[PDB]
């Protein structure tokens, strides 16, 4: 059966997708998503706050029984547990200045200089992709470094996570005359397939619940409302 009572963990240090307002209250899409997913599966939904390196641990153990909390569907995870359909995607993406013809291909970037936060899903892209290819890939200890040689023409290019940034630099007044070039660069492996509801495995009848209610709640506008709330953009992607 459902739970009684369903316990979804998150970090709320991810603004826009869950962090707490003025009153305590969790807020952010995650937490619109994970409501109205709650709602349409007609099963109360208590939110609990939770380190991120304790959300799968946690589920495991079966302190809660869901987490949304950006969490990315990728296969490694895929071993230990299950997600539900993809509730938005976590791509990265190239940042240069407003104009730059780059394109996050091989043939694009060779020869220019890319920076890339060390220790980061961006970094192992980067570094299949790119630099053992022959991209001058430099992995940094900061991010505030790696703008700051962008804005100085230390490099040419970042990849960054693609919300991070489009909330980060890209509405601060430093990145004002910088954009994302070319399109967003999908890859199971380092970003995951989206996010998703990470469950238990064994929680095949709550997985076709939250499946049912995201399905619905996206053909009839809700999530396009939604989201329009924090993004100007295809937070779904494809």
């Amino acid at each position: 059966a459902l739970p009684q009572t369903v316990r979804i963990g998150t970090d709320t240090t991810a603004a826009p997708f869950s962090s707490k307002d003025a009153k305590g209250e969790f807020i952010g899409f995650d937490i619109d998503l994970g409501n109205e997913m709650c709602k349409r599966m007609q099963v109360k939904c208590t939110w609990v706050a939770s380190d991120f390196d304790a959300l799968i641990p946690s589920l495991k153990a079966k302190k809660i029984d869901a987490i949304i909390s950006s969490l990315s569907i990728t296969d490694k995870r895929q071993q230990e547990i299950a997600f539900s359909d993809k509730l938005y995607a976590a791509d990265s993406r190239l940042i240069a200045a407003k104009g730059s013809p780059i394109q996050p291909t091989l043939e694009s970037l060779k020869g220019k200089h890319v920076g890339v936060l060390q220790g980061s899903t961006q970094e192992a892209y980067a570094n299949d992709n790119w630099r053992t290819k022959g991209v001058d890939v430099v992995a940094y200890a900061n991010q505030d470094l790696i703008y700051s040689d962008l804005t100085a023409g230390r490099l040419d290019a970042a990849l960054q996570d693609e919300v991070a940034a489009s909330e980060g630099f890209l509405k601060q007044p430093a990145g004002k005359e910088y954009a994302f070039a070319g399109p967003s660069v999908k890859d199971k492996k380092y970003f995951g397939d989206g996010t998703g509801v990470g469950l238990r495995k064994d929680d095949t009848e709550l997985k076709a619940a939250f499946d049912k209610a995201l399905t619905e709640l996206r053909q009839d506008g809700t999530y396009d409302k939604m989201a329009k709330k924090y993004f100007d953009f295809n937070v779904y992607g494809d």
